[PDB]
């Protein structure tokens, strides 16, 4: 879309948000907020960019769907506090998400890094 496209769904603010933080890892490459999250390394690479104590990536197997999610899920409301909407299991089973729900459900993980403390990583 060049400058010009009125308002469009696509590139949505959050996920803008994400294609930058996310940036760097390796096999990530946000392309969707449905299917490229259900992996679960996506989510992974949310709370490791900032905190990597609480969730380790590297650990982390691109092969584990059900483990990158569960994992996240348990941590972020650990600490965070962000109640997870689905179980891994269900996220790694499910054909695919819903745009609404995930959408929904990281914004939760953006607004809280999205003017996160000015110190420099």
């Amino acid at each position: 879309g060049s400058s010009g496209s009125s308002g469009v769904a696509r590139s949505s603010k959050l996920l803008g948000w994400c294609q930058r933080q996310t940036d760097g890892y390796a096999g990530v490459n946000v392309t969707d907020l449905t299917m490229s999250w259900k992996s679960g390394l996506a989510l992974c690479a949310i709370i490791h960019r900032y905190r990597p104590d609480l969730i380790d990536f590297d650990s982390l197997d691109e092969q584990n769907v059900e483990k990158n999610n569960q994992l996240a899920f348990d941590i972020a409301e650990k600490e965070l506090g962000i109640s997870p909407i689905m179980t891994g299991k269900e996220m790694a089973s499910v054909g695919e998400p819903d745009k609404l729900s995930m959408v929904m459900y990281l914004t939760q993980f953006y607004e809280m890094f999205k003017d996160s403390g000015p110190s420099s990583g």
